[PDB]
């Protein structure tokens, strides 16, 4: 994709901090960025859309190529069209603006390039209002193993870049992105069947994925995605597997992760409206990834999760699910819930924690988003899933969402002015960003 010119491209500024022991951080001036699907695309010679509605048009992409050189990503208007703000370290994303459904955003190290973190042995902090969350809505934050330059220095196509939030990818290896590699994904593009705005072409694009935080006020998960590569990769038709592709276990990434969410691990009490952790009001999230030997280098090992609400630091409630101990995630974990639900454990085909490990070696970037669900109305997050189980069975109760909730027409119609505020994201050595 080429950088257009017709719409102006500026980054909301986002400050975040780093530390380096209790009470000691230091301020990073940081900036956010669009994903490149929700842009225009036109004519690079002109203003003429080369996609409109899901539809490519062929005069400008006749072919993956022509289309790449021949349209241009063009600059996004934050708070006017996308329902984006900040202010200070906080930044808040609105679900409906005008047509507009939610966002996803990278965080910038500068204009042009993400913000990389090496997250092995580290502790990563952040404060959330997900009160105006409600079924079928997911704010996540989470890293994937994204190339910091989107793709520029690989793909001499591709000249708009992180500047215009290029170079997704994750552990659905997905396919609704309209330009991967340097090449748009006109050449196999199916619309989507229920989204006005969507499609799935023949190219996906995979890397591993660290879902640190996806949650509403009902419910949270967190939960590693393994790639065979850890980085980003293209892979090609249905054998990308993941969420749209005919067997979402037919590629090379996991998409289901080992997940822990605490009203699915047996503990409704803790979580929710007016609950331990009460998701009328804002709360701090702390997520250390230990390794085996406590070091920089060791082998990632565990996940551990802390909460922090009215000064009190509570940790992550032990699994209730017999057969599954602690509240970590950890190799023996995973192994165990995976048993204890009956759910397929792609989790360790795809290389468990060690490559999760391996692509936070890699390098990872932050990314922040808003968004309802077009295939599952979220109801794995927040509701019984699937929808023919008995809710009684272990793991098939995730919130207490009804399984009618989270469609999208209805919840963007009937909750359109929610919204997700992130902020005072903290990094450093464990114990550096909170109280322990
Ligand atoms: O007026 C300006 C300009 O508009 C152009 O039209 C734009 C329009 O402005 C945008 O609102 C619209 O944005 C949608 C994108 O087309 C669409 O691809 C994107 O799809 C989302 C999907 O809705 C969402 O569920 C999905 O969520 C992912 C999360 O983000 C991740 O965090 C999680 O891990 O995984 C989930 C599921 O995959 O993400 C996809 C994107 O990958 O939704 C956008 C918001 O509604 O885009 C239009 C362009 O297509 C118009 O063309 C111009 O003429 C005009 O100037
Ligand atoms: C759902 O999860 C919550 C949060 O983990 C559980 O509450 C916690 O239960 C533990 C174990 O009983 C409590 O720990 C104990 O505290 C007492 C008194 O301070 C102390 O004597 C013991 O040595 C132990 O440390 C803990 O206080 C409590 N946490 C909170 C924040 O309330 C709860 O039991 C779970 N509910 C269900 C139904 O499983
Ligand atoms: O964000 C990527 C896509 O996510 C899809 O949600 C999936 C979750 O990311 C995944 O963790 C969850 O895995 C389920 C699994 O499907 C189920 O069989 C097992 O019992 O529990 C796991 C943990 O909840 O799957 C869901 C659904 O595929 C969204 O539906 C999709 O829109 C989105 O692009
Ligand atoms: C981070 O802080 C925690 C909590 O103070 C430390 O964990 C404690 O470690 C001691 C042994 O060193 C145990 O006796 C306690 O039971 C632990 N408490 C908890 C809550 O786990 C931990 O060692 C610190 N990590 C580092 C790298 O210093």
């Amino acid at each position: 994709q080429q950088a257009g010119t017709a719409t102006a491209e500026n980054h909301p500024p986002l400050t975040w901090q780093e530390c380096t022991a209790p009470g000691s951080c230091t301020t990073q001036n940081g900036a956010v960025v669009l994903d490149a699907n929700w842009r225009w695309v036109h004519d690079v010679n002109g203003y003429t859309n080369c996609y409109t509605g899901n539809t490519w048009d062929p005069t400008y992409c006749p072919d993956d190529e022509t289309c790449a050189q021949n349209c241009a990503l063009d600059g996004a208007d934050y708070e006017g069209t996308y329902g984006v703000t900040s202010s200070g370290s906080s930044l808040k994303l609105n679900f409906v603006t005008g047509s507009n459904v939610g966002s996803r955003l990278y965080l910038l190290q500068d204009d042009s390039t993400y913000q990389i973190f090496k997250l092995l042995n580290r502790e990563f902090s952040f404060d959330v209002d997900v009160s105006n969350l409600p079924c079928g809505l997911n704010g996540a934050l989470y890293f994937v193993a994204m190339d910091a330059d989107g793709g520029v220095s690989k793909y001499p196509n591709n000249k708009a870049g992180a500047k215009y939030g290029t170079g997704y990818c994750d552990s659905q290896c997905p396919r609704d992105l309209k330009f991967i590699d340097g090449e748009a994904n006109v050449e196999g593009w199916q619309p989507s069947s229920n989204n006005a705005n969507t499609g799935i072409g023949d190219h996906g694009s995979c890397c591993a994925e660290m879902d640190v935080w996806e949650a509403n006020s009902i419910s949270n998960a967190v939960t590693p995605h393994p790639c065979d590569t850890p980085g980003q990769t293209m892979c090609s038709g249905d054998d990308c597997g993941g969420t749209y592709s005919n067997d979402r276990y037919a590629g090379t990434c996991d998409p289901d992760g080992c997940d822990f969410n605490p009203y699915r691990m047996g503990n409704t009490s803790f979580y929710g409206p007016g609950k331990i952790i009460d998701t009328t009001k804002p709360f701090t999230v702390v997520t250390q990834f230990l390794t085996d030997d406590g070091t920089d280098t060791g082998t990632l090992s565990e996940i551990k999760r802390f909460y922090i609400q009215n000064s009190n630091v509570i940790p992550q409630p032990n699994s209730d699910i017999s057969g599954v101990t602690g509240n970590s995630i950890t190799t023996e974990f995973c192994t165990a819930q995976k048993q204890a639900f009956g759910d397929t454990d792609d989790f360790s085909q795809h290389g468990g924690l060690a490559k999760m490990g391996a692509a936070m070696q890699q390098g990872m970037v932050l990314v922040m988003s808003l968004w309802d669900d077009y295939a599952a109305q979220m109801l794995w997050l927040d509701s019984d899933y699937p929808t023919d189980a008995d809710p009684t069975t272990p793991g098939i109760a995730r919130g207490t969402c009804p399984t009618d909730s989270g469609v999208p027409s209805d919840v963007e119609s009937q909750s359109p002015n929610s919204y997700v505020t992130y902020s005072n994201i903290k990094f450093g050595p464990i114990n550096s960003t909170f109280t322990a």
